[PDB]
Formats: structure tokens, C-alpha cells, sequence
């Protein structure tokens, strides 16, 4: 019991008389007597943990007292039991503790390379402390940057791990070393680095896999996970991933074709990328939810750029044009059809001479476009199925033009049922109408980034100044009142003398627009208070810190505006007639190279020009 | 140990204003063993790249008197 006790102190002595104890009971180092109650802790863990300087002498002679036991097969495969660690392994301890010859001692003696360290610590989870890592020793030696622990646990004789084993969400060991990134300089650069020695050891190994194809329980190849996750240095190495061995150089995918000079043709492959396919990399980066971070850099990269700019000015450029113009003839018609309502009587209106045909006529326009614009905003709340944060704080434009819709069949409705109030909800969608028009300046690149910047201040500074000033109104509206007397336009009510108040903030107020008080001096002492603090300070402190904020996201608004026109163009290529919308994929299909296997490896590619003056 | 003013040095730093011997102070760490007790930032475990850390809260919370944070405040 105590033998975890000695191996701490790294004591030999007193497990030579263990082994002729062990030898008088014919027991092994595997019963009961010495595993932990609650977490299986054998002698063999106890001696890994406990290390020295890297090296501990009482780890052999506990295998030698094991095998004369006949328990070396068992004994190193010993697993903990708790539910928090339930699936570690000693092999596991000896790759996060970074030793070679531990990890080829332990290897030798028939460990298993495939051990599922699946407790609840090795489980990605927030809030609680732990480290995810793909649950075996393969992908926590890629994780934790042991390039030639890799190597060995790929490569040794008694026992090779396999390449393409899933763990418990079924993952890889790309998957993993994906899922491990974080955004950040060192961590880029190794997880990049072990990216590609991996792909090179799976080339030499398994010439005939293709390694980067597996997809975890949900179907994600790691390509689709790093765009989908939000990993931009992943992205940005993998989608420019170039290699120069001519073994491996099928497992490029920035290839070249001629260099004439010093201009060179470079081919970029678009698998996995045209949102022709499933799940790929465009659809998986423009749908993403808002939490996921980088949201709006990971358009950056190349080729995704010009990509998405191709697709633009060739098929996409006219049709949102186009839908710009119908639009703009929609709400024309709408609008003369409001302007010109009869004003006598109650709805329904009879239908007496050309011009009530004329605005019947616009009147049916009108509602069918509302209609319209209600089921396409159903169908974009079905088919994204966003979340309610998603849904209030993302979208901003199909929430827009459904609440145009719903004011548009409110009016409908009241106008059907004999209420005038109907005039009042078709003003209301005239007025969004109007101010939704703005959705179009998605494309125009200068509009485009005013829009954003727009939408930017309301978010940010308008509403933090509305709240600001709703206080100081309200409060300095409530005292004029409390001091104004019988109002017999009778300010002595809330309502007006809030207006009053108001007045003063759009440079109309007017000082002396009661004298029905009994305290000149502490009316005039309110008003003066009211107009430094609101018209002076805060309106002025407002025109600054908008001015901040203009400095502060300027390039922020090209990305947002960027990932916007990518939106539009994904559901543009994606909402067009079938009749041509197979007939402009993007790139075009080339002979890059040789399979490893030796065949014609034709792929679709996205050809772009460049030239360099270093030759 | 206290001085007249009854008035610890690391209060005396976070009193007087002195933030560099303060963030020196709240984040001491020594590798010795033989005086490791000293240190107040003490690393729990270090799985991989993960670390627990356990920071010293003798004499900054508000539970005693002229704890660090309410001097500052
Ligand atoms: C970006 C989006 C911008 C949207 C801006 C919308 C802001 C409008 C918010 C509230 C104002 C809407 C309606 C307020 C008052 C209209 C109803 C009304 O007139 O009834 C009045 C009382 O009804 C009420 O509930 C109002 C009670 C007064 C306190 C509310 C103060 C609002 C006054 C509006 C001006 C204040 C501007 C503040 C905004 C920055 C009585 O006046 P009367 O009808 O003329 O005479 C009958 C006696
Ligand atoms: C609130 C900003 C939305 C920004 N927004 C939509 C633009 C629509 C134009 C509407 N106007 C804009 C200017 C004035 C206000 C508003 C308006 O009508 N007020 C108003 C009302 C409420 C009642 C009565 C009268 C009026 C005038 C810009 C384009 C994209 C959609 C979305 C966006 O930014 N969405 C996104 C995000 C967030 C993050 C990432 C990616 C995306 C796509």
C-alpha cells in the first residue's frame, strides 16, 4: 500500500523484498490491494507521475516484478477509473511529461498505442478546468508538440499507431490538432508545422489515403472545422498549403503553371471551397453564427477573396442590380398608391373612375410584394433556424424587411376590416420601406462601408447617448411641470412640456414659452441647467465620440461590409434558376499533376496572376 | 512586521501609490524549495499547456484590517 510512498522518495530497497513478498502471496501488482480506492491508481502510474530529472529507476524494476508476476501485458495497459481522469493511461502520462525513452519503454512492453484517455478532464467543456485533445496518445503527442514522439509512436517496431483512429466525437488527429488552436503567433506556427509533417508521414505511409477527407460525428472535414470554429491561421496555412517534395506534392493545393519570367501563373484548388459542394469552406464562414470569433478577417485569405469578387463581377454584379431595380419599382408604386388614397368614408373604397382602377391595381402590387417579403422572411428564419440572439442581434435586414411585411398584412387587415386605423400601420411600412434601400448599398463599395459605419453608431454610441439623455428630459420635464402652475398650450401637462424640452435639443427651444409659474428665477435656473447639460455637453460630447469611433472602425467596416456582399452573393448563386446556375461554376478544370499512384489528378481550379522581382 | 503606523509593506506600497513594488509583491514566485513558502503565486498543476495558479489572498481581501484592496479603494 505504502509502495506508492517508497516510489515517491524513488527507493529500491524496499521493493526488492516486495517482489519475494509478492512471490509468497503468488500475487500480482494488478489486484486490488494496491489500486486507489476511488481512481485505480496502480504502482506503475504512481512511479510515472512521481518523476525525476525526467527519469525515474524504480519504473524497470517494477516491470521486472511485474513480468515474473506475468503482468507486463496487463500492467502497463492499466487504466485510472475515476470518471474524471476514467481512460488515462500510463503511455498518456509519459507523452504530456515529454520523455522519449519513456515513451519507447513503454512501448516496448506491449502498451497500447490506442488507449481512449476519454475522461472527463480530456473533454473540450467551458467553464471547467481541463484539455481537450483528441483522446489518444497519437493526437496528445501532436497537440503537445512532440515532433519526434510522433514520429517514433508512427514509425517504431513493436507496435505502429494508426494514423486515422477517432476518438470519442470522432475525431481525428487533424480534427484535434485544429480543435487545439487558438489564434495566436507560436501556436499558429506549431500547429501549422505538425499540420504538415503529419500530412507528409500519412503520404509516406498510407500513399493511398487521403487523410484530409475524414469527417468527425458531424461530418466536418478539419478544413470545414477551422473555417467553421473561427481558426484563422489554420484557414489561411491550409487553404495556401504548397509542398515542394515531389512524393508529396499532390498533397499541395497552391499549385503553379508556368513562370515565365517573372510573372507566374499560380493555380489555387477550390475542393472543398465552391460552395458547389457540401458544407464547404464559403457557405460554413458566411452562416456563421456571430460567436464564432474572426468572423469577418477569415474573408481575407487567399484565394477566398478573389474568389468571391470572381463570382461578383461575373454573374452576381447584374442580378442584384436587378434586384435593386425591382425594388425600387415596388416601393415607387407602393408610395403613389398610399399618396393617392381616398379620404372619405371608410375602407373598403369603391372603384369609380381610371385612376381607382390605377390605384387598385397598386394597391394588389403593393400587398403581393408585402406577402412576398413576409414567406421569404419564414423561410429564412426555417432554413438558417438562428438562434433568438442570432436572430436579434445578427440579421438587422431579414428582420427589417419582415417587419415591413408585417406591417404591410396589418394594414391589409385593418383595411379589410372596416378600420381607419389601417393608414396608420401602412405608413409605418411605407416609412421602413423607404429606409430599407439602404440594404442595397451592399453593393457599392464606399455606400457599402457608410451603411456599416451607419449601422455601427447606431449600436454603439447612439443608444448609450439615448439613454443618457432620456434621463436628463424625463427628469428636467418632471420639474418644469412640478413648477409650472395651471397650464390655463397649457404645458402643465407631461407630454407637452417634454415636447418643449425636446425642442431645445434640435435648436428651436424657446426660454420663455410659458410664464405661467410662480419662480421666475428657478424656471429660468431649470432651463439653463437643461440646455449646458443636454445641447452643450452632451450633444457636443456625442459629435466626439462618434468622431472616436469613426477612428476606431475603419477597417472593421470594409470586413463587415465585405462579409456582407459575400452573404448576398452565396444566396444569390445559391436562390438562382438551375438553368445556369451549373453553368457559371467558378474556376476551371485543370490537369494539375500525378496521383501517388500515378494517374491524372484533374481538379478544379481558381487561376490568379502575379509577379515577384526577386529573378 | 508592522511599523508605527501599524502598516504592513505590502500595505505601505499599496497605500503610498507604489505600483510596481505592489505588482512585484502580489505576484512573487520563487523557484527555491528551501524558502518556496515565501512566494505568493503558487502553480496547482500543469497539464500540458494548461496551469492552475492559486493566488494569495492573505491580507488583500476585505475580511482583515487595512487589507490591500480597501486602502486602495
Ligand atoms: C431609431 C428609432 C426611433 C424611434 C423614435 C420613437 C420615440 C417616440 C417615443 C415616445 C413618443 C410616442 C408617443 C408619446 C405621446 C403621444 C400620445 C399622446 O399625445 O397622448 C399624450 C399622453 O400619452 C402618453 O402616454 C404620453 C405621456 C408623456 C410622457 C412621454 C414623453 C414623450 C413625449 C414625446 C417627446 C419626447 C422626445 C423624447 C425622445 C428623444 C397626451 O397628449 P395629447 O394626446 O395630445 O392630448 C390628449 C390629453
Ligand atoms: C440597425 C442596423 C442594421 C444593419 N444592417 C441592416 C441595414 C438595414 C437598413 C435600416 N436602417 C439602417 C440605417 C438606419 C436604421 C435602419 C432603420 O430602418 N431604422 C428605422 C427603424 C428601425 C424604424 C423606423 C424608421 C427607421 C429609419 C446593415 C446591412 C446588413 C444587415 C444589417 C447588418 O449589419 N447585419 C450583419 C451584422 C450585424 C453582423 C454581421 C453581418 C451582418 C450581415
Amino acid at each position: 500500500r505504502s509502495i506508492f510512498e517508497a516510489v515517491a522518495q524513488n527507493n529500491c530497497q524496499d521493493l526488492e523484498s516486495l517482489l519475494l513478498f509478492l512471490q509468497k502471496s503468488k500475487k500480482h501488482l494488478t489486484d486490488n490491494e494496491f489500486k486507489d480506492p476511488e481512481t485505480g491508481k496502480t504502482c506503475l502510474l504512481k512511479a510515472m507521475l512521481n518523476l525525476h530529472d525526467g527519469q525515474n529507476t524504480t519504473i524497470p524494476l517494477l516491470l521486472e516484478i511485474a513480468r515474473q508476476t506475468d503482468s507486463l501485458k496487463e500492467l502497463v495497459n492499466a487504466s485510472y477509473t475515476d470518471s474524471y481522469y476514467k481512460g488515462q493511461t500510463a503511455l498518456h502520462i509519459a507523452i504530456e511529461r515529454r520523455n522519449m525513452a519513456l515513451v519507447t519503454l513503454l512501448v516496448e512492453n506491449g502498451a497500447d498505442v490506442q488507449a481512449a484517455a476519454h475522461g472527463d478532464f480530456f473533454k473540450k467543456t467551458k467553464g471547467r478546468p481541463g484539455f481537450y485533445f483528441g483522446e489518444l496518445p497519437l493526437s496528445l503527442a501532436a497537440c503537445t508538440n512532440q515532433l519526434g514522439i510522433v514520429k517514433f509512436l508512427l514509425q517504431n517496431s513493436w507496435q505502429t499507431a494508426d494514423i486515422s483512429a477517432r476518438d470519442s466525437v470522432g475525431n481525428t488527429v487533424l480534427h484535434a490538432l485544429v480543435e487545439v488552436a487558438d489564434n495566436t503567433a507560436d501556436n499558429t506556427k506549431f500547429v501549422t508545422s505538425m499540420y504538415n509533417e503529419i500530412l507528409m508521414l500519412g503520404a509516406k505511409l498510407h500513399p493511398t489515403l487521403k487523410l484530409e477527407e475524414l469527417t468527425n460525428k458531424k461530418g466536418m472535414t478539419p478544413l470545414a472545422l477551422a473555417a467553421g470554429t473561427g481558426k484563422i491561421g489554420v484557414l489561411a496555412y491550409i487553404l495556401q498549403r504548397e509542398i515542394q517534395e515531389p512524393e508529396c506534392r499532390h498533397l499541395s493545393r497552391k499549385f503553379t503553371e508556368w513562370a515565365y519570367g517573372p510573372v507566374h501563373s499560380s493555380l489555387y484548388d477550390l475542393s472543398c471551397i465552391d460552395t458547389c459542394e457540401k458544407n464547404s469552406v464559403l457557405e460554413v464562414i458566411a452562416y456563421s453564427s456571430s460567436e464564432t470569433p474572426n468572423r469577418h478577417d477569415m474573408l481575407l485569405v487567399e484565394p477566398l477573396n478573389r474568389l468571391l469578387q470572381d463570382k461578383w463581377d461575373r454573374f452576381v454584379k447584374r442580378i442584384f442590380y436587378f434586384n435593386f431595380l425591382v425594388y425600387c419599382l415596388y416601393m415607387i408604386i407602393f408610395t403613389m398608391a398610399a399618396y393617392y388614397r381616398p379620404v372619405d368614408g371608410l375602407p373598403p373604397f369603391k372603384m369609380e373612375k381610371t385612376g381607382d382602377y390605377f390605384r387598385v391595381t397598386g394597391e394588389i402590387l403593393s400587398v403581393l410584394g408585402g406577402v412576398y417579403f413576409f414567406f421569404r422572411g419564414i423561410q429564412y428564419f426555417l432554413q438558417r433556424r438562428p438562434s433568438m440572439k442570432t436572430l436579434f442581434v445578427d440579421s438587422y435586414s431579414e428582420m427589417l424587411f419582415f417587419l415591413q411585411s408585417l406591417f404591410m398584412l396589418a394594414t391589409v387587415v385593418l383595411y379589410f376590416s372596416h378600420l381607419k386605423e389601417y393608414v396608420a400601420s401602412m405608413v409605418f411600412s411605407l416609412a421602413l420601406g423607404w429606409t430599407n434601400m439602404l440594404y442595397y448599398t451592399r453593393g457599392f463599395q464606399q455606400m457599402g462601408i457608410y451603411a456599416v459605419m451607419i449601422e455601427k453608431m447606431i449600436l454603439r454610441d447612439l443608444c448609450r447617448f439615448m439613454f443618457v439623455y432620456i434621463v436628463f428630459l424625463f427628469g428636467f420635464s418632471t420639474a418644469v411641470v412640478t413648477l409650472i402652475e395651471d397650464g390655463k398650450s397649457s404645458y402643465n401637462s407631461l407630454y407637452s412640456t417634454c415636447l418643449e424640452l425636446f425642442k431645445f435639443t434640435i435648436g428651436m427651444g424657446d426660454l420663455e414659452f410659458t410664464e405661467n409659474y410662480d419662480f421666475k428665477a428657478v424656471f429660468i435656473i431649470l432651463l439653463l441647467a437643461y440646455v449646458i447639460l443636454t445641447y452643450i455637453l452632451l450633444l457636443n460630447m456625442l459629435i466626439a465620440l462618434m468622431g472616436e469611433t469613426v477612428n476606431k472602425i475603419a477597417q472593421e467596416s470594409k470586413n463587415i461590409w465585405k462579409l456582407q456582399r459575400a452573404i448576398t452573393i452565396l444566396d444569390t448563386e445559391k436562390s438562382f434558376l438551375k438553368c445556369m446556375r451549373k453553368a457559371f461554376r467558378s474556376g476551371k478544370l485543370l490537369q494539375v499533376g500525378y496521383t501517388p499512384d500515378g494517374k491524372d489528378d484533374y481538379r478544379w481550379c481558381f487561376r490568379v496572376d502575379e509577379v515577384n522581382w526577386t529573378t
